[PDB]
């Protein structure tokens, strides 16, 4: 599995701040927009993009406060990310897109699709955010971890002061061991502790046990949209998975219209780090029939 990031940097200024992004492939078609989540960056997509770039434009931004993007002193609420990504998409002049989304990138992507349904020609998703109506829906062995993340004292200590999301959760939810070179690419945005604010606000925004109410309502809304939308969908899942276990992937296969599911083998949350070549090859194979 490749550890390098052989993508030229691109930058766009939106809402006073520079956002970094990958931009490769042809300009005369429908772009494929790749949205990472917490605590990652476009680095997460590095081994997937090369499968898709031959046929389609690949655009992979670093969310505001993450990756090589600028790091304003924001609260980094979901709503902040929405503002920055909405502006990013318009700054690039995108019209119709295909989305490839994970974690908070999936909340952003599904929320954008719900608001812009005629501009979404397909959604490839994996380990995506859905409501967890009670802590019981949450993976058992991570309930204590995320309950502690979701506090103003202990959660800040762990995630900001001790970098637990990077040093702990990230490698814990990849089945294969991440290498030190890969870990250094994920560490680099967050070398200064104060810059870890998004890594803490994100778990506090997760729709779990009814809280926070604004995010539960928005996530419920995009999931209701998704369940009624005819848009083509490609859902990657692993075993045991994390926020989409195998049984949920199978329910979604039956319940979401025009949905193809792909078993990637072993995986937890960051499926891209366990089987990037199958994810990329399957996205590439699925794109042509979306054009018409
Ligand atoms: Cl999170």
């Amino acid at each position: 599995i490749g550890t390098g990031f052989p993508f030229d940097p691109h930058y766009v200024e939106v809402l006073g701040e520079r956002m970094h992004y990958v931009d490769v492939g042809p300009r005369d078609g429908t772009p494929v927009l790749f949205l990472h989540g917490n605590p990652t960056s476009s680095y997460l997509w590095r081994n997937i993009i090369p499968h898709v770039a031959p046929s389609h434009r690949c655009i992979a931004p670093d969310l505001i406060g993450m990756g090589k993007s600028d790091k304003p002193d924001l609260d980094y609420f979901f709503d902040d990310h929405v503002r920055y990504l909405d502006a990013f998409i318009e700054a690039l002049g995108l019209e119709e897109v295909v989305l490839v989304i994970h974690d908070w990138g999936s909340a952003l992507g599904f929320h954008w699709a719900k608001r812009n349904p005629e501009r979404v020609k397909g959604i490839a998703c994996m380990e995506f955010i859905r409501p967890f109506p009670t802590w019981d829906e949450w993976p058992e062995f991570a309930r204590e971890t995320f309950q502690a993340f979701r506090t103003a004292d202990v959660g800040r200590e762990l995630i900001i002061d001790q970098n637990a999301f990077i040093e702990g959760a990230l490698p814990k939810y990849v089945v294969r061991p991440l290498t030190e070179v890969e870990m250094d690419h994920y560490r680099e945005p967050f070398l200064k502790p104060v810059d870890r604010e998004p890594l803490w606000r994100f778990p506090n925004e997760l729709p779990i046990a009814g809280e926070p109410a604004n995010i539960v309502a928005l996530v419920e809304a995009y999931m209701n949209w998704l369940h009624q939308s005819p848009v083509p969908k490609l859902l990657f899942w692993g075993t045991p998975g994390f926020i989409i276990p195998p049984a949920e992937a199978a329910r979604l296969a039956e319940s979401l219209p025009n949905c193809k599911t792909v078993d990637i083998g072993p995986g937890l949350h960051f499926l891209q780090e366990d089987n990037p070549d199958l994810i990329g090859s399957e996205i590439a194979r699925w794109l042509p029939a979306l054009h018409h």
